[PDB]
């Protein structure tokens, strides 16, 4: 139901690094990576891109040479997510600030509109044929 | 009176979080959170999200390993209320760049359209009473 | 012409506090302070609130309890600020690719809706004229 | 044809300054900027705003008191590059959410108006031809 169904999205993604994470570095990095908990807490960090490549990727990936695709992938792919999230949000919001409630006027004042050219229909009709019962009694 | 309304949300947290802040941390961090403005001010760091981990909370966590709840809660409850800001600005924004404007210039598009429909309509009833006559007076 | 309004405000900003803190902070932190162009570059970094507060303003505030207004100060403004041509230039953007477009197909939707109507209203004059004469004759 | 034509202009943009930061630093920050690689990841790095001034570009202006134009310049092309890949995809966003429909309902709410309209142009005609007829037959 909305921007909600990639709010989950981004859960996932970050559960399954913050696991990947735990697997791969726990090892030689148990400050960051440790426990599952560990993990999660050092991608939270890496989110909020604070301290991510002098303070947690570089020494990991002198470590583990390979080991920038891990965090350059998680960026990425995290980030598009955070900017999804918060368009979705910026649309869903002034969806309601105005769209919502102004398609409901441009809906109703065009409603009044109708009716407006309906009256004035039934009364050229019944005009019309009034006329045309002069034109019959004659 | 509209998004002050949420920037008072976010000066409430941000006390909220300071005393929470100092009642707790300032025998320890004294530099950080050893008074109220101390604690203001490592809070808009933190907001900041400038050093918050490496540099203030993982500090702490070493201190009171439970404390990781007080700066995590603290960036989003922070963060999220942040972009309640940003998205009622982008809002009154577009409010007087469009909204305002083409609001009204519909309204009145309309007005003028509406009163148009109501001589048309007039003269329509006027020409009918005068066919009912014609119809009367010659029956 | 627009949004570059708020760009000539941003660059002052800039200046009026570059040179602030070069008079300020000039003789005790000569590296990040020291000459104007060197201020420049610190207000940059912290613009982008690079290492600003543990590496820059923290630093100087030990030497000037008060300083701290003069680095939040700026940050809070310089960033609505820069919100502004976010903003000022997303809304010039959607002006661009629907706005002007739009408000102008409507115009001329209403033009078209008008004289139609209008050449409804003269064949009623005349028919109600027709009656007219055809009444006094009866 | 879009946005993944800018996503291409960054992609270039950080190939450039890639090469030209190898050539300019290897010798120097090897480290950072020692081979092609390096000096990508390097700048994804100063991309995402992390550490760039005081962890790297800082300490490479120390080595070349003119590198400030390679980090300043870098900063502000690939993030505003950034800002309109941002943009174009908030308005392809809002399109898709919203201008798609309300601007093709109102093609059609409009439509159905102009045939109401056209629909007593006609009886109005028609009504012209009896009174019409009305005054011949005298
Ligand atoms: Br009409």
């Amino acid at each position: 139901p909305g921007i909600a169904w990639i709010a989950l999205l981004l859960l996932v993604i970050f559960y399954v690094f913050a696991v990947m994470g735990t697997k791969l570095f726990a090892q030689s990095f148990p400050e960051w990576f440790g426990t599952l908990g560990a993990s999660m807490y050092t991608l939270f960090q890496v989110m909020t891109l604070e301290s991510w490549s002098m303070g947690i990727a570089r020494p990991v990936i002198e470590a583990y040479p390979w080991a920038w695709i891990y965090f350059v992938s998680f960026i990425l792919v995290s980030s598009f997510t955070v900017l999804n999230l918060f368009i979705g949000i910026i649309i869903e919001s002034m969806q309601s600030a105005h769209w919502e409630a102004e398609d409901a006027k441009r809906i109703e004042q065009e409603q009044r509109a109708h009716d407006e050219r309906l009256e004035m229909l039934q009364l050229i009709r019944d005009l019309s044929s009034k006329v045309d019962r002069l034109e019959r009694r004659s």
